[PDB]
């Protein structure tokens, strides 16, 4: 692809707090990261017709990153021309699977999304 | 002034859990509100030769409004040309005063901040 | 009212960026609030035989109460003996609409919530 | 170890923008976890005399944990009987560091805090 400048990078925690998602814990992380966010104009002023046309890398860390499925996480993105890596981190919180909370085992599952907005150069 | 565009909003809650110190939940807020985002590109996008130059607005919606000190919640900004309005909202949680836990009186003030960056038209 | 042990306040702030939905801003603060916390033992130091018998109470600040939907917002928790009182407050932030951006009105409302479980 | 059970469990997350602070990442994580709680009653439901009797478990991960000053990380916990478990794991962003943001060096390290309280 074409070198592109970073503008923004919003950052975010997610979390599957049943087990067995990672995928969950990363769209939460995703959804996070923009949520308390609100991007009226630097679009305009960096020269796109549209939101749309921006350019949004996210980056996402969680446990078992090998079982996140892309397309439900970049799904969390509003517009724009999106990209995702998965790679391990985030962390896992050990815990005996409480039946009545609907566990599915005994981890919790914590993601952490870095969504980066750039321009083409 | 200058009229100016908004370019990113950044939001933030901010809690002062002994009461009586608006200010506190203030700060917090305004900290929340940008510790999760980092900007290493918008600003020379939009044409200025360092952040510190960027137009900053911060917007407080906290209780007693009349009691925060404007200096120390603009010093949590860590660079720009700041502005500050402060006005009644958040919200106040009731609930009698816990001497172990170090409680002023009986209520929590929750302060809510919105960071804007904006650039001179 | 009635005198009862407050044990855990869990705070929340939502959003609605477009305008025009407090119950939404309202719905994300109790998300917000309890979403990052994990309460496996509560239900049991408490003398309770399930969680869905905690009692929980609900704060919500926000512009435009009357607009909110409440039982909407109360489904965000999934257990519990629930109510919810809801009062103007949060904050209005005020900007041009972004038709780019599917806004709806010039105004994006924020919501607070306090999501208290009671003994 | 020993098994004792878990009442509740508070999670966070911290960012050192400018790079070489796993600390910072890690300290702001832990407050991160706690700052919008408030548990008036938990120590009382669990029979202890007062709060800083609690019994607080911190699992923290990051990169760099073995620069981690785990003493200031606990600081940030103003009550409780309390240990630290520092692990790699969080999330390191990549990219040229910003002269004019103060930066040290070319990464952002994002640490994850759990705040657990046992009985
Ligand atoms: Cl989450
Ligand atoms: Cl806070
Ligand atoms: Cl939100
Ligand atoms: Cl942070």
């Amino acid at each position: 692809g074409m070198a592109r400048k970073r503008l923004i990078i919003e950052m975010g925690m997610g979390i599957d707090q049943h087990g067995q998602e990672p995928t969950i814990a990363a769209s939460r992380a995703v959804r996070n990261a923009i949520a308390h966010n609100a991007l009226p104009g630097v679009w305009e002023v960096a020269g796109l017709s549209h939101p749309n046309e921006m350019i949004i890398e996210v980056q996402v860390a969680v446990p078992y990153p090998e079982q996140v499925r892309e397309e439900e996480v970049l799904a969390v993105l509003p517009f724009g021309r999106k990209t995702l890596t998965v790679e391990s981190g985030g962390m896992i919180v050990q815990g005996r699977a409480i039946p009545e909370l609907n566990d599915k085992n005994d981890e919790m599952l914590i993601a952490i999304a870095a969504v980066t907005v750039l321009i083409e150069n």
